[PDB]
């Protein structure tokens, strides 16, 4: 399968940015968010307690295995179809996510609506979000809504973080975290 | 209803930033996202079609009328309680929102979990999001998930945008859009 050059070279694009402004969110923080949103946490509870109530997928990497862009003039409504693979820190494949995106806006920041279904050994979950692709190029983290569907994830919901993690790779790798409750 | 000095002076804080990087969304884009998320629209239709399917609140201004901070040592888990006013472009009051936030992370970017309920003339809706406050000071737009509660908004869902709009005010003014379907 093929990967559009814009995805292959996205890491290189990041390296040309003059704004290099990381702002990660750790999984404990993401678990507090997930538990608060699920009404299963109180902000006089302790963060490690939120983490204990959650299903946690961290120290995950993802990158594109297939990415096709269907361009429209001016870029508005351009569509993307992708399959990405999840790997652990050691490079072991854990699963895939199959999704599509729609370009909402190009300038000054490119924004995309993303929706995907992730399939791992122990179940599946959906991710949906409105993400600032220019902010990601400038190293920022973006957050998507996660809804569990099958297996271990069923009936649970939470959040996912996405950020570029190694811009020297082609295609680049992204750091991914998922917390559900 | 008093307003914590950090909220009063946040516009001045924004003006001290050296990264000034706005990236807004137009409502049509936001309507495309809302309609895609709700399964009422197809990537292959045209954007103005999505706009007609939606309830649209564009060009809103908001600012705090009350804001109380309950600080926690280290900044993480600090809570915020606020009441804000909505105005249209000409300055007519449309309603209010009362919200609660929790600081998730302080550095290198401050992140907050927000949840709020907006009360307008034709009903109420809830907004929930995980937002990068540092990105906001640097002029970026943040997106929250919206769920209608009552009236016209009931049974509808979509998105809200938030960005600083006049940092010269005390407290500063924000631009808001809400689109539901
Ligand atoms: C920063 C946001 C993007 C990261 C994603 C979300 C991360 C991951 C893990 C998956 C694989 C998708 C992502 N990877 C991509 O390469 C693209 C993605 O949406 C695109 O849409 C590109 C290929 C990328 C760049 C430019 C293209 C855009 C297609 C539409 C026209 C643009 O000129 C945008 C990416 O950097
Ligand atoms: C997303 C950026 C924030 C804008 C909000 C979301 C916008 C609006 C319209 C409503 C009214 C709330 C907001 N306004 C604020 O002043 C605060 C808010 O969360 C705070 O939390 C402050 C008072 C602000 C600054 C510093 C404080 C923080 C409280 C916690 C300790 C921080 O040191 C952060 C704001 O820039």
């Amino acid at each position: 399968p093929q990967i559009d050059e814009r995805a292959m070279e996205a890491g290189a694009a990041a390296l040309q940015e003059t704004i290099v402004d990381p702002g990660p969110l750790d999984v404990t923080a993401l678990a507090v968010a997930a538990a608060l949103a699920a009404g299963l946490h109180s902000a006089a509870d302790d963060p490690a307690a939120a983490l204990d109530k959650c299903i946690v997928l961290d120290e995950l990497t993802e990158f594109a295995e297939k990415l096709v862009v269907h361009d429209r003039p001016g870029g508005i409504g351009t569509t993307v179809e992708y399959v990405e693979v999840y790997e652990d820190a050691s490079g072991v494949r854990l699963g895939t996510a199959t999704g599509n995106a729609v370009v909402l806006k190009m300038e000054p920041h490119m924004w995309q609506f993303h929706q995907s279904v992730s399939e791992l050994a122990d179940g599946s979950f959906e991710a949906v979000g409105v993400i600032d692709c220019t902010a990601m190029l400038r190293r920022m983290t973006q957050v998507l809504r996660v809804t569990g569907r099958s297996g271990r994830y069923a009936g649970k919901s939470g959040f996912m973080t996405l950020a570029i993690s190694d811009p020297n790779q082609r295609p680049p790798h992204y750091s991914v975290q998922v917390v559900l409750c």
